[PDB]
């Protein structure tokens, strides 16, 4: 058994693609665009689907937005250096919800990023975690 | 980079537990307390944090429950037999419900489990 993939709804999913994979350096796994279903999803992540787990981004063409309630969490990423990920997306204009430094009550170097849609992306510096 | 794992917050720790480990088969990899953030985070999956994605689950002392909103949408696991899966879902009293025509699927009918929170766990069969 295991874990295949994490699926969020996005309002605009080319600005959502552009977020993951310019800030986030994922790539494009899969993309599927169904005008008999009026949907697109798109597979996004850093190894192939059958590796592992994919973030999956879902797009109702007749739909404008969503609306984000508090029992969703976030999709955390482990990075080489956090406050290095940090002003990249500050630098491509995407938010920076809390800057790289230690977790208020650990050793972790953390960092939270919010994607277009207001998503929140939990970066965790590798060999702190 | 790699995924490290998605979040989810938990009404209820033990019942989330209880629906990851039986229903799931899932192995509790980590839980800790936090007093000074009162939560308690446990981590769940197949295999070792270190090598593959896993699935945190938050759980807020002083909350009874959570507002869902409808960005979420689901975490998929792979089975071996998606009927054995469903068959022991149900028997422990959790609802499974299934969807044919996603076109994004082909020609399977796709299982999808609801956990204690309301949360929905898509099934895939492997292979
Ligand atoms: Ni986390
Ligand atoms: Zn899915
Ligand atoms: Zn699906």
């Amino acid at each position: 058994m295991r874990i295949l993939h994490s699926m969020l709804r996005v309002a605009d999913l080319e600005a959502a693609l552009e977020f993951y994979t310019r800030a986030l350096d994922m790539r494009l796994l899969r993309r599927r665009d169904y005008p008999e279903g009026r949907f697109t999803l798109a597979f996004v992540g850093y190894q192939d689907e059958r590796a592992a787990a994919a973030l999956e981004l879902t797009h109702n063409w007749d739909r404008d937005g969503y609306t984000q309630g508090d029992g969703y969490g976030h999709l955390a990423i482990e990075v080489e250096d956090a406050a290095v990920t940090c002003a990249r997306a500050r630098a491509l204009g995407y938010r920076v919800t809390r800057e790289a430094g230690l977790m208020q009550h650990g050793r972790s170097v953390i960092a939270f990023l919010e994607d277009p849609d207001g998503y929140k992306v939990e970066l965790i510096q590798k060999g702190t975690q």
